[PDB]
């Protein structure tokens, strides 16, 4: 996260942190036995870290947890990111508590100009590397899609969407895939993509969490 703030210990508590040995991406607890991530973040040897603020200390309230399943969206392209997310079943359930929660998923989408919050263990530099311990958080709008793709030129679907500020200094970053976009107290959007962190004319894009709660609900119930 680029131009965010310290968010204070495990007060994102639906956040959770994808560890093979060190962190690569982030997660979203949707209940005590799924997250909800990127598929561009699926790897084998998933261990689930919940209730994380630093990653690198034991401060008392993290709970570890192995992966049984990974289950990438039937349609998802690698090329192109469309429908990037996956599902994670934990090998035993989470002991929810107030700093293990999960995140209620949307009935409706969101629109442009809805503030937002976004966070993650990610590059905090728009230019260079300087990678945080401690869990960051951003709060940026919604953007048009037609803004969006006007000042950017990317190339997205409607399985995604912008989010942040044109005039650049604010942006999820590397290490932030995967983790929560919520608005309005429900999970709208998954760290994706973009192009470098935080420049101008470039914000950060987002998997359409809404257009997937049919696919998420029906898989969990299934698996
Ligand atoms: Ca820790």
């Amino acid at each position: 996260i680029v131009g965010g703030y310290t968010c204070g210990a495990n007060t994102v508590p639906y956040q959770v942190s994808l560890n093979s040995g060190y962190h690569f991406c982030g997660g979203s607890l949707i209940n005590s036995q799924w997250v909800v991530s990127a598929a561009h973040c699926y790897k084998s040897g998933i261990q689930v870290r919940l209730g994380e603020d630093n990653i690198n200390v034991v401060e008392g309230n993290e709970q570890f947890i192995s992966a049984s399943k990974s289950i990438v969206h039937p349609s998802y392209n690698s090329e192109t990111y469309n429908n990037d997310i996956m599902l994670i079943k934990l090998k035993s359930a989470a002991s929810l508590n107030s700093r293990v929660a999960s995140i209620s998923l949307p009935t409706s989408c969101a629109s442009a100009g809805t503030q937002c919050l976004i966070s993650g263990w990610g590059n905090t530099k728009s230019s260079g590397t300087s990678y945080p311990d401690v869990l960051k958080c951003l709060k940026a709008p919604i953007l048009s899609d037609s803004s969006c793709k006007s000042a950017s030129s990317f190339i997205i679907t409607s399985n995604m969407f912008c989010a942040g500020y044109l005039e650049g200094g604010k942006d999820a970053c590397q290490g932030d895939s995967g983790g929560p976009v919520v608005c309005s107290g429900k999970l709208q959007g998954i760290v994706s993509w973009g192009s470098g962190c935080a420049q101008k004319n470039k914000p950060g894009i987002y998997t359409k969490v809404c257009n997937y709660v049919s696919w998420i609900k029906q898989t969990i119930a299934s698996n």
